[PDB]
């Protein structure tokens, strides 16, 4: 029970910890074509990340 | 039953990300034989997440 | 039994390699802003990691 | 059962591409400490990433 709740709220904070890489890597492209795509390809995977913690709540 | 299939789809997300990125660095190695090597692993483990889904999905 | 549990040391290696890899970045922002935010993030996945393993060792 | 086959087989090959990339960011560290550094690290987590994949396979 609180085993799978630890894991969702651990995977809570990668999805965020991921969003604040692509911000990052957005605003490396700013100082680049191909590297605004990473950081849109990992805004995604972060929002996916989020997504996935949310269905393991649900277990 | 649903929170499963949840966990699928966002993972089928997050393989057509890592894809877009495995592009990505395609187009800075163009910009490298290292770098070309990179994305083409990144395209093999995008190819592999979506594997992963489906298995999911089929679970 | 065993499967679990060598599942959860495999993660805890992860995550030790993770930090690894956010102390490298801290030091090649030190030789930067956007670089030390992705460090930072790096760390706190490394973190969630390592208490994704632990809650595994629990189940 | 298959489904979580074909799960471990898919991630023996991401450790495989995880390895591949460790490859290739070494040789960027040749063209370092630092980067040497997280291609090391990328290694120890291809190598963490097969374990559980064989642990799968005994699931």
């Amino acid at each position: 029970m609180m085993a799978i709740e630890e894991i969702a709220q651990a995977i809570e904070e990668i999805a965020k910890a991921i969003k604040k890489i692509a911000w990052a890597i957005k605003k490396i492209a700013q100082q680049k074509a191909a590297i605004e795509e990473i950081a849109q390809a990992i805004e995604e995977i972060a929002k996916a990340i989020k997504k996935i913690a949310w269905a393991i709540k649900k277990i």
